[PDB]
């Protein structure tokens, strides 16, 4: 086979789309097609499609932000994951979520935010969590109380007909930090239609730099994931595991950056 | 096996995310998982993925705005086209793209417009060639001459960094209707850097009521496609072609409507 399976939660989510083609795109020039696999962010889909992927016999999978561990251990094709960590002899690639949680900080602090919000992605990703510890880890060096809402899925389109309970109150926050960019796409479009009025009355930031934030108005502030060195080193790393190239079994992690749009105030 | 390929021309689309969403959906219902593949409008990936497709010895194939014709031509494996036709022998399901763009004349006309332009979709998408052609049969009704503007390609990230030339007179039209809600939300967006007001200077109608017309703001007068009842026709004449059940092979066409937001005026 010169195919690669590709698991993804759901390219639904901006992110995820682009990454899928950036990640074809280094999969071709090595030589490999891809099939595209939805997971929904569901264990027993990625263990359904885990099954199937085997049974087609892939050349290898890239699995990501998986829920399964078990399920791994006696597959007998080459994985590499994408964020959450699966077993100990599966290699890691993620952007550096937890120092992005920290730049956010200190951009919102920067333009004098006091009253902050962080809006939390689900526990079981791993990249939001770190997210969330470098967020408070920055708060708690400026001594700073911040308050949390968490929600428990990525974007759906059934989100678009969901409330956050005590909306009302959201304008009073002088910066939010949401977990990723769409969900703060969902959060402004709420703001937006109580009238309130970004960055002016609130600023906000996100994290992906996925499409939706240049696409959207006031264009979002938000951290960047270099989705091209993710789907280089992703695509390297499993072709080392096909090849049987050494190949040590650690976490590889790419560098973030701040992208200061129109949502923070300058 | 118990997989079927998902040919998707265009994974950066809301609408196409969607209708995989649920494809993915009713297909389980039968007991089949889904592959995707991504085609990128680009004939060479999608004989790439047919090759690869059969080669997997797959149960069946939907292929989606397909470029191709004769690559098709006895290949064994049961296959169900979305929007373009392919050979005489495969069923082609699609939404009412021609009364669609009738109705969208019919709603900016009503409106009030009269200065009218349409941003039309790449001529080899049978879909958008019917709409445009139903939108212009309506302005012929009325008397009314139309302007309109072609995009060579379906939404790409790179169109946020491209302008239209003589973007600062296109407020100057009354209306507009734009071929699809992803392109739409990036006119829009064009519109809004220049401080254009929606829909009190111009009103836009889209296509598709994907999920970004409801992220827009304000949100977006749209032509529904009925993702449900499209993406159960699909696997409903899929699995008939599977088993071997008597069809007619035969256009399936379904009925569109007319979804009233905030850039029209009510
Ligand atoms: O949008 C993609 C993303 O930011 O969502 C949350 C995190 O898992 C991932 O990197
Ligand atoms: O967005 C999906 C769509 O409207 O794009 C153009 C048409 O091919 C298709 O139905
Ligand atoms: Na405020
Ligand atoms: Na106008």
């Amino acid at each position: 086979s010169k195919t690669i399976g590709l698991m993804v939660p759901n390219i639904s989510n901006p992110f995820f789309n682009q990454m899928a083609s950036v990640i074809e795109e280094y999969a071709k020039n090595k030589g490999y097609t891809l099939f595209l696999c939805n997971t929904d962010d569901d264990k027993e889909k990625e263990k359904t499609y885990l099954e199937v992927l085997q049974s087609h016999r892939v050349a290898g999978i890239i699995a990501s932000r998986s829920q399964c561990e078990d399920e791994y251990a006696n597959i007998d094709i080459p994985v590499v994951a994408f964020e959450n960590h699966i077993l100990d002899n599966i290699i890691t690639i993620s952007s550096d979520n937890y120092n992005g949680g920290r730049m956010a900080f200190d951009h919102l602090y920067e333009k004098g935010c006091r009253k902050i919000l962080h809006i939390k992605g689900p526990e079981v990703f791993e990249a939001t969590e770190l997210r969330y510890k470098g967020f408070l880890d920055g708060a708690r060096a400026k001594d700073l109380e911040i308050d949390f809402i968490e929600f428990q899925h990525d974007f759906q389109v059934k989100m678009l007909e969901e409330d956050i309970n005590s909306m009302k109150d959201i304008v009073n926050y002088d910066g939010i930090f949401v977990f990723n960019d769409i969900a703060a796409a969902t959060v402004m479009r709420a703001l937006k239609k109580r009238g309130v009025s970004i960055p002016q009355e609130v600023q906000i930031i996100g994290f992906d730099n996925s499409f939706i934030g240049e696409l959207l108005y006031p264009s979002l502030t938000t951290i960047n994931q270099p989705i091209e060195a993710l789907a280089y080193t992703i695509i390297e790393l499993l072709i080392k595991i096909i090849n049987g190239e050494g190949v040590l079994i650690e976490d590889y992690i790419m560098e973030v950056k701040l992208i200061e749009r129109e949502t923070t105030i300058s």
